[PDB]
């Protein structure tokens, strides 16, 4: 298991334009195009993306590129966090990936704001960060997924993708 395969799992793959689970206009895995209602802008930023006129629609490949380019983007917005870049560097590999996951998912800034979870884990209080990173909207809305990557920071195994 890695980065990669893992946030496959959460993300899955589609080629055409969907919502995901906020409303927003996505492709491939869990890239999101625009947080703006109107699907011409989402399909303006899809082209734009894939260098295309996609029409809507991508390739696996492309999907793929995309994902490799927000994975990327994701580590580097973690190592040039104030935030984040110390905990990060405080975590063994694994539980590094579960925090790319969750930057991943809902932005650095974001991330960046869970001080008190970011503290239990620099403390290596895996317990007690676990109990604090469920008290969270992201939580209650993506329960199953922020399981895993709750267990994830728990154990610093696999476990909740086996």
């Amino acid at each position: 298991m890695n980065i990669f395969e893992m946030l496959r799992i959460d993300e899955g793959l589609r080629l055409k334009i969907y919502k995901d689970t906020e409303g927003y206009y996505t492709i491939g895995i869990g890239h999101l195009l625009t947080k703006s209602p109107s699907l011409n802008a989402a399909k303006s930023e899809l082209d734009k993306a894939i260098g295309r006129n996609t029409n809507g629609v991508i390739t696996k490949d492309e999907a793929e590129k995309l994902f490799n380019q927000d994975v990327d983007a994701a580590v580097r917005g973690i190592l040039r966090n104030a935030k984040l870049k110390p905990v990060y560097d405080s975590l063994d590999a694994v539980r590094r990936a579960a925090l790319i996951n969750m930057v991943f998912q809902m932005g650095e800034t974001g991330v960046a704001g869970f001080t008190n979870s970011l503290r239990m884990l620099q403390q290596k209080r895996w317990d007690e960060a676990a109990v604090n990173l469920a008290k969270s909207r992201w939580y209650n809305q993506t329960p199953n997924r922020a399981k895993r990557v709750i267990t994830t920071f728990r154990t610093g195994t696999w476990d909740a993708y086996k």
